[PDB]
DNA sequence: CTCTTTTTTCTCG
DNA sequence: GCGAGAAACAAAGA
């Protein structure tokens, strides 16, 4: 997932699981708990869930007084809630048991990750992380994006990729984005003029604002949180590889670019 | 059978 | 410091 999906999956925490008490934990595969499983097993059993918050593609569960559990659920993690007596399912790693129900973690490709940190630590994990703004009008300042566009010569997809210019976006916005900002992914940033940054600050903005209204792109479903998105219906390149663009009629191609799969419109995004 | 495809962080030169 | 490539892992498609 990207921010909108985890923003979508933090909502539907927030309004379900805050409050419950956590009555136990248990995993089947207790190595994606990075700072040791039966650790935060003895933590946080017992212990209330009093809010859940997101930074960047991250999602942070408020436990008790003083705990924050971070989650990152990278390519294919998902969260479900099941009934206590429901099946196992193969890629279920985690769950946390409530009275009326449990808080199920999925990840075919064991990437995503729990790290249990206290509430005083929460800052300096993700300054450590070096997590640019958040992609809202207060918080992502044009003027520094500028000048960080302004310095360097990387190419714009990978520099928006690192989450270092503005956190949240992955390979599916930031193919939207470009598409919508008329902006060819390879171009150097230090190339960019002034109305074309301002564009790209801009569409950022309104399309990861965009996905989270429309609750996310869920391509297929299950019972899983954010799966009722509406999102992909609204794409535009991602994934179009064949189809016509929206704008100008000519076929969007797909490109390799720093390892990624690469979805553009060669006319409204000029090399 | 092989190769390729689908977020973060590392090695290597 | 950089970029290229790959690793973590699983599955599906060519
Ligand atoms: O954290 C990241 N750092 C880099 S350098 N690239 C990249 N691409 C995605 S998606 N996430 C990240
Ligand atoms: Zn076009």
């Amino acid at each position: 997932p990207e921010l909108p999906e985890v923003e979508t999956v933090r909502r539907e925490l927030e309004k379900r699981i805050v409050g419950q008490k956590i009555i136990s934990i248990e995993a089947t595969y207790p190595r994606m708990v990075l700072t040791g499983f039966e650790q935060l097993k003895k933590e946080l059993t017992g212990k209330t869930i009093q809010g859940i918050s997101r930074r960047g593609k991250y999602l942070i569960f408020e436990i008790g007084d003083d705990f924050r559990l971070i989650s990152h659920l990278r390519m294919e993690g998902k969260y479900r809630l099941a009934t206590l007596d429901a099946p196992r399912e193969k890629h279920d790693h985690l769950t946390m048991k409530f009275a009326d129900g449990q808080l199920i973690y999925a990840d075919v490709r064991k990437f995503g990750t729990w790290e249990l940190i206290s509430t005083d630590q929460v800052l300096p994990y993700f300054l450590k992380k070096k997590i640019g703004p958040e992609p809202t009008y207060e918080d992502f300042d044009e003027k520094l994006f500028r000048e960080k566009l302004r310095k360097s010569t990387k190419k714009i997809k990978p520099y928006l990729l690192e989450q270092t210019l503005v956190a949240g976006l992955g390979n599916i916005y930031v193919d939207e984005v470009l598409w919508l900002a008329k902006i060819h992914p390879e171009k150097e940033t230090n190339q960019l003029i002034e109305s074309s940054i301002h564009l790209l600050h801009d569409s950022i903005i309104e399309i990861l604002q965009k996905a989270i209204k429309l609750g996310g792109s869920s391509i297929r479903t299950y019972s899983a949180l954010g799966s009722t998105g509406k999102m992909q219906n609204e794409l535009q390149v991602y994934g179009k590889t064949g189809e016509k663009c929206s704008r100008c009629g000519a076929e969007i191609q797909k490109i390799k670019v720093a390892g990624r799969g690469t979805h553009f419109c060669p006319v409204c995004q000029q090399k």
